[PDB]
């Protein structure tokens, strides 16, 4: 189904910080030594941590566990929950839980893409500390200066509230 998180994702005006919508991403890593994180392309494309909006009465780990699993395949007991990153949201009325979980390397190779994603990329950690990151600032109605992030991962770009998410989980 169509999810209001993606609309709002895809706004390249949408400021997103941390510190009435409510929705959820998951930010797998893997148990390696240098972990690698399961984002995706959706069919430039989106690129977008697994997640979407809450369903009524759905927690942010089931709504992250539920979409990882029903856009890729993932099998949420493969998944070991860490906790979560700060709520991650933008002004017009969105807030985001990065929900944070381990998979064993090996759970990335038979994960299988549906229609709403086009393809599965895991930059390494280092690698997204490494890259040539974009620091931007915008101010909103508030006067209040907000940190924008962009990283420029073999030729894609990662931005937005993804980027977002992905600087404070390397932080
Ligand atoms: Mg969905």
């Amino acid at each position: 189904p169509h999810d209001p998180l993606d609309d709002i994702q895809a706004d390249p005006w949408a400021l997103w910080l941390s510190g009435y919508r409510r929705a959820a991403v998951l930010v797998a890593l893997t148990r390696e030594a240098d972990p690698r994180v399961l984002l995706t392309v959706r069919s430039k494309g989106q690129i977008a941590f697994p997640g979407g909006s809450l369903d009524a009465g759905e927690t942010p780990t089931q709504a992250a566990l539920r979409e990882a699993q029903e856009e890729v395949a993932l099998d949420p007991a493969a998944v070991t929950l860490l906790g979560e990153l700060d709520d991650v949201f933008t002004p017009v009325g969105f807030h985001v839980t990065p929900v944070l979980g381990r998979i064993a390397p090996e759970a990335l190779d038979t994960l299988r893409v549906t229609p709403e994603v086009a393809q599965i990329i895991t930059p390494t950690l280092a690698e997204l500390r490494a890259v040539p990151l974009v620091r931007e600032r915008r101010t909103l109605p508030d006067g209040t200066e907000v940190p924008l992030y962009r990283y420029p991962w073999r030729g894609l770009d990662i931005w937005g509230m993804t980027a977002r998410v992905l600087h404070d989980l390397l932080e």
